[PDB]
């Protein structure tokens, strides 16, 4: 309705989290005029010492990022055969690497690292593909989960433990007591656990996987400001369906990443490593978030919104999450070299030596060191 | 405004019913909370023997189903020809267990060649981004003063598009008398929307040829077979290309004597459930785990299955056999009986606590198919 | 709440205007409930002479008529070929009867490159699936000190420049804060629209066509000497307009000619008089009239989708533009349909006999423009 006349930006930071054998789930409130505007919500998912995420699915595509951390990911996907013990042919993700979870698609995964396994992933809850509401949901095959977005209420089993035991029985052609097990009604230990001793195994075919960190195919490299690489439906193809992309915006030593924007998109950034200073201006050119953001925490980018900002003394380094499987943008400084001189002159109303200046100096990057 | 966020979900009936000269028309209001999640709503058509129902277009497409019955359809297609002496155009027939697809804005008129009364329910997709107008069902009619099917959208008068202009500008437009023109705005039809023609017509007794139609009922079934508990036919888009324009689908189920269907949920679409024949046992289960919907379904009622919910049927000492409308040209579900063999073995002793005995008893037992029996 | 019930429509007028040193802007209120149940808006521009728009861009795609003198329009499309001591992008002229597109996102800006002003007519789509913002229109200045051109937000206005400051501005760009500061136009009072004293001796995806003219009888494909014709600039014709949703349908109707009742399929419409007058009738569903009466040259006119639009030219004819929000906007009209019916159909339907069936199926000739 008015989700983005929004006249100040927050540094969103978790609004709840959920305490578990195998891990922790952190989530940022899906209310917040900020994600509210963006019509998205996200959550900051934590694997302990070998964490496994019990199986469940999305009424909506699901871009998740991995900062810190390493491990194996499986879908549940219909018809296509468990070509890999019959197990669809399951998938290792590393740090840096980003995957696209497909709606209504169950899907678990597992740490196969010492390092506990920090994720982002992004809840396209506006997205097309979503037929229900914006409130979040998360479809649990087992376990017995434990509320992680309560704006959605305002207990908590998984789906199977909705039906008579006697059902299921019938069903699987099983017993109940087997079936007691699917509907896990004692069970205590939340959405995560751990696989004690460790874990053997040591369309169909749309490659879901692709780092994002691989500093070999980036698109601006300013060794005094920093670089910034890019994903989207060119390369990661699959994208395409889902609608969005993603970029990791590496600032240097006070490196600048020049005043740009996005034209067909709405963006959420998340501070992976780092700490820095951030300005966003609207319309009226006021600066509805003019401040300092550092790990952890997530910055929303108002569609056409420009923002421009500058690692700080420790340096900056984050993620953007866009919702286009193709977004573009443009940065100020690129603007210029564009519009004809006596159209920069009018403008502003500045001379042709300082107008002959903006354009060709400096150098053809957002990426500037000052 | 909360939508889908519902804890419980209630079998609706017909709400609001039409009684014209040679038909019927009952419809389901669209305000019910379980179909607003959906963003549809219905209404179930009957012709009466050699009832026509009187020309009209809608502002979203339609996907109708006739189950018993069989009659006469065609479609105003601007910018089509009269190429099939008389100079209509390439009229259709359609028998029951055919599935029809009503084009937005598209004029069309149903008639009955039958001798017993037709009866299909037609799911007006209005939540469609066809739809530029908004959520209410919208009905446009050429002639008669019909009365208003879905009188929530009003919230009691009508008429077609002609009653509104006056025989002068009318006589003039369409360059004739005061007379004829004058009959158009059918100051008269106190048949309403669906009049008898007794004696019938004598007619019968890509976007003008893409195949809107088809048959979803016969046994030429090849989605899953299991010769105990019943059989499901499907049509998306893959058969009707047609659909995908219009972004449906739906689904044939029958199921047998102690018919269970094994739990199942749509990964991309709103699901709604009529019943043709039949009366069962219907569970839907939410995220939060509990059941929003649990008991008796008899044939003639409508339910409403969101999206990524979980769902599962069983059929009575009689049998139950229902049509399932899906909003996506290419609606996607799967049960869970397939992802059990789907995910590696040690990872689900691990989640409801099992052990490789009685895991690897629910990877390799009983029919692949979705439907089992006791 | 229900968008689209509206009771009676009415005739909007634009209800606000910006003066501006080289020019004037107008605009309808985007909270009229005719103009929200279509989720679009319009802007009635004006550049005097040596006028020019400083550059700008909007969330959503904009679709413009020029109904009045000539210019130059240029855009900012991000990674192109500066094909053309001076580096600029593909400038490209524009002479009245065209119609503009502008993709969201997009900076453009538009010079007049004659001397009697230039009139356009911008359509601000803001409903499409473009703008993940809101229904709100938004403009986003890339210089000068704008004045609010849609006050039903505010309730002064820089630049995305005046945002910044002029040290990290000028840090930016690598600069003197002197210049970094004029880029933030603290003390200018030309307003969006400026005059260029002497002209500008320059106008004197990069590749996809924008804009096409509609008004010449070539894009004609319904000519009715006694009632006028009709022009329509589609997706066939302007593959581009298929990624923003929009249609543009030029209407030409003579004294005495009649549009003969129709409706569109697939989409909602605005229509704006550019010349003449007439009578318009507008049916709903229900078999109503939501809009009935006068149309003058400067008025604008919103018709339902699926409603049922019929319009009779006046003394001295009826030039008005469409906007379709819709690639291909589908349209048809009832006569048409007659000829496609079955002939004993329309019999029991209305009550008529062979011969005023034939009637009208017969004497109805193909043709939505019909000359009483
Ligand atoms: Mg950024
Ligand atoms: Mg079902
Ligand atoms: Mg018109």
């Amino acid at each position: 309705f008015n989700e983005c006349q929004l006249n100040n930006l927050n540094a969103l930071e978790p609004d709840h989290r959920v305490e578990s054998e195998g891990g922790l789930i952190e989530t940022w409130n899906s209310q917040h005029p900020e994600l509210q505007c963006a019509g998205v919500t996200v959550s900051k998912r934590t694997l302990n010492r070998n964490g496994l995420h019990l199986p469940s699915y999305s009424p909506y595509p699901q871009m998740i990022i991995v900062v810190q951390g390493k491990g194996a990911i499986g879908f549940a996907f219909p018809g296509c055969p468990e070509t890999f013990d019959s197990h669809q042919k399951i998938r290792h993700f590393n740090e840096g690497d980003v995957l696209v979870i497909p709606p209504g698609v169950p899907y678990w995964t597992y740490n196969t690292g010492d390092e506990p396994v920090v994720a982002i992933s992004l809840l396209d809850t506006s997205n097309f593909n979503n037929q229900l509401d914006q409130n979040p949901r998360v479809f649990y095959l087992a376990g017995n989960p434990d509320i992680e977005h309560p704006e959605t209420m305002q207990e908590g089993g998984s789906v199977l433990s909705g039906f008579s035991k006697h059902f299921l029985a019938q069903s699987f052609n099983t017993n109940e007591d087997t079936a007691e097990k699917l509907r896990s009604p004692d069970d205590e230990r939340k959405q995560i656990v751990t696989v004690e001793g460790g874990l053997s195994v040591i369309i169909c075919t749309m490659k879901l996987h692709e780092n994002i960190a691989r500093p070999s195919r980036a698109d601006f490299y300013n060794p005094k400001a920093g670089r910034i690489s890019t994903l989207n439906s060119l390369t990661l193809p699959a994208l395409r369906q889902f609608g969005l992309s993603a970029q990791y915006v590496v600032l240097y030593r006070n490196g600048i990443y020049s005043p740009h924007w996005n034209l067909n998109a709405n963006s959420v950034i998340y501070v992976t490593r780092g700490k820095g200073r951030v300005r966003v201006v609207n319309c009226q050119g006021n600066a509805v978030f003019d401040g300092e953001l550092r790990r952890g925490q997530l910055l929303v980018v108002p569609q056409n919104f420009v923002v421009a900002e500058q690692g700080g003394e420790q340096g900056l380094e984050y993620v953007v999450f866009k919702t286009h499987h193709n977004a573009v943008s443009s940065y100020i400084k690129d603007v210029f070299r564009a519009i004809p001189s006596e159209v920069l002159s009018n403008s502003y109303n500045l001379g042709q030596s300082q107008v002959r200046q903006l354009k060709y100096q400096g150098n053809s990057g957002p990426l500037v060191n000052p």
